[PDB]
């Protein structure tokens, strides 16, 4: 679980939002897994608007921030789940590190902001949703 906050917006996986997300409903793509709702207070985040390939994200199943090399969004294909059939999922950027279902959501940043949410994983790997070119977040 894990969302990010920023002005009067909340960004989290598609898959895991709630009722009140729907009912507030800015923005959702399925082929991401994001989906972006309204918020009556102000957000906690700022994101980054660069192209770092370099970052760390939290790993809820480790309770520890972890440093990773990831690749640039891309179209990759991903495997059926109880949420999606088998698709390409879009914007992801995939990296060497340990992740568990329970762990989407978790924050991706660099030195200019946050990047983008774990979205999905492997045997030793771990994707992220992209958030960088979401240039309306800021707006
Ligand atoms: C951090 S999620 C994760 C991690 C490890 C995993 N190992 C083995 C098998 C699955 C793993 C898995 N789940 C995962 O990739 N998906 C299920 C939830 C929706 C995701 C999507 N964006 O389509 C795909
Ligand atoms: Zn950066």
């Amino acid at each position: 679980s894990g969302a990010i906050y920023v002005g009067n917006y909340r960004v989290v996986n598609r898959h895991l939002a709630t009722h009140n997300d729907w009912a507030n409903l800015v923005w959702e793509d399925s082929s991401r897994d994001l989906l972006v709702s309204s918020t009556t207070a102000q957000g906690c985040d700022t994101i980054a608007r660069c192209d770092c390939q370099t970052g760390v994200y939290y790993c809820s199943s480790r309770r520890k921030h972890y440093p990773v090399s990831f690749s640039k969004p891309s179209l990759i294909f991903v495997e059926a789940s109880e949420y999606y059939p088998a698709r390409y999922q879009s914007h992801l950027m995939l990296a060497v590190g340990h992740s568990e279902p329970g762990d989407c959501g978790g924050i991706l940043r660099c030195q200019h902001g946050v990047v983008g949410i774990v979205s999905t994983g492997g045997n030793g790997l771990v994707g992220f949703a992209d958030v960088r070119d979401l240039l309306w977040l800021d707006e």
